[PDB]
């Protein structure tokens, strides 16, 4: 494995997803994203492309790895919220579990909360 | 003192506001300062912002030679903050962006919002 050299840095920005909605109005739950290059660092951050629900949902984010540093907060009605990131290291497989705390007025039927995953591609990163 | 490969960080705590239009349809640029020289980057849109309910829409790129990419954003209904760009600063620490806004109403708009993320890895 040969390392990319720091005067190559570029930052990859590309891996989005959904986060899992609830079935209740107050939830919570965890989540595993899967699919990351192994030991990797990221940060990920919320974006939104996404019909308001009106009704109040309130979704906050942590990551359970281990040195993770952060929280995301969505809010999708008045006082709109997309905002936060946190730092975290996939683990030994590719993996990394988020913990989502959910409170929603309304979740009839909820439209998913959004990521994106932005990484350095540098050294073996 | 250049940072090894394998202390590479993230420096995601750099934010800042867009300067915010004062015509309906209006066109026009923003100079962010204040970035290490040559660094590269990325920015990203957040939002922490009242609603105008008047359909203010955004659409920003970068004028950097080598930046690549778009940031949207929309906060009526159909929300919109979406989109990045890649970019690197200048010799002097800049970059310069321009913006295009399309605002149903435009009394006293909130700024949009943004954050800069740079990796903290050899001299960047």
């Amino acid at each position: 494995p040969t390392p990319v050299e720091v005067s190559q840095l570029t930052y990859n920005a590309d891996t989005i997803g959904n986060w899992v909605p609830p079935t209740e109005l107050k939830q919570t739950y965890t989540q595993d994203i899967t699919g990351l290059k192994p030991n990797s660092k990221f940060i990920i951050v919320p974006y939104m492309d996404r019909v308001s629900s009106e009704v109040l949902q309130k979704c906050t984010i942590t990551c359970n790895e281990v040195d993770a540093v952060g929280s995301i907060s969505y809010f999708d009605t008045s006082a709109i919220k997309c905002d936060g990131y946190i730092s975290f290291q996939a683990n030994s497989i590719g993996e990394a579990t988020f913990t989502l705390v959910t409170d929603y007025q309304g979740a009839v039927d909820p439209k998913p909360y959004q990521y994106r995953i932005i990484r350095a591609i540098v050294g073996n990163n």
